[PDB]
């Protein structure tokens, strides 16, 4: 995909430059708007190191797919950290190329 791939990309470098902070509001408004159940916000809320917390928002993040995701990069985008400036088309781009043979590196 686009928003779980650029995570499955750059994961500690979101983990580095995000914090507990701006995973709790992404958690917090995913259940504000019904994204996670109470038993999975447990699941991704007993883990005993903040890096470990988006580790497990990361694997829920697989099995929504372009929702879950885009929400991440919505927030770090409304949080303006500039550490991620290079971000994914998750429909805030002023005009969307293509989107064809974009190429890719890692």
């Amino acid at each position: 995909g686009i928003a779980q791939q650029w995570i499955q990309s750059k994961r500690e470098d979101i983990v580095n430059q995000m914090t507990e902070a701006c995973l709790n509001q992404s958690l917090d408004a995913l259940l504000s708007r019904d994204l996670i159940m109470k038993e999975d916000y447990e699941l991704v809320s007993t883990k005993p190191t903040r890096t470990s917390k988006v580790r497990q928002l990361l694997d829920t993040t697989d099995i929504q797919g372009e929702e879950f995701a885009k929400v991440i990069v919505q927030k770090l985008k409304d949080n303006k950290q500039m550490g991620l400036q290079p971000y994914p088309e998750i429909l805030v781009v002023s005009r969307s190329p293509s989107l064809n043979l974009l190429q890719n590196k890692s």
